[PDB]
């Protein structure tokens, strides 16, 4: 398993910034929140519904498949519209072929997170692996314990 390091992708955000302002933006409320690609757009489709706050900032999507469920897309950027075609990503990654993968951004959410001592199983509910079941226990506390694990990281953001 490998896994990007600072340095990586650091120049991959400064390359998707020269690329387009927009695809930047992807990328990095990829690296603020650690969810896949298609949660990261439908958050920025409709920035409305995103909630802000002192340290930090979340955004609660459903989850209607098998069970019914939530998870919260957690970042410190606030949201604006963005909205670009599936293909410019995928455009912008195949010309830098030193660019990090999106996808690839997760793993180093996860390794960071694990250095900062977030246990494993927070780890996967912060980037929406494990969505709470609505009105079990782990939907009453998950969420509040997500976000103070999570504090953690956007204090390493913050820098």
């Amino acid at each position: 398993i490998y896994i990007p390091t600072l340095e990586e992708i650091k120049r991959t955000l400064q390359l998707a910034k020269d690329y387009s302002e927009n695809v930047y933006f992807i990328y990095r409320i990829a690296l603020e929140s650690g969810v896949r690609l298609s949660e990261v757009l439908k958050v920025l489709k409709e920035p409305e519904r995103d909630i802000c706050g002192n340290d930090v900032c979340y955004y609660p999507l459903s989850w209607t498949r098998g069970y019914k469920g939530v998870f919260y897309v957690f970042h410190i950027t606030p949201l604006k519209r963005v909205e670009v075609t599936k293909w410019a990503i995928a455009d912008f990654e195949r010309r830098h072929k030193d660019a990090i993968a999106i996808k690839y951004f997760r793993k180093f959410v996860a390794s960071k997170m694990a250095e900062l001592s977030v246990p494993l199983d927070i780890i996967d509910f912060i980037q929406g692996r494990k969505p709470a079941r609505v009105l079990t226990q782990h939907y009453v506390s998950l969420f509040g314990i997500a976000k103070e694990q999570y504090k953690k990281y956007a204090e390493w953001l913050k820098g």
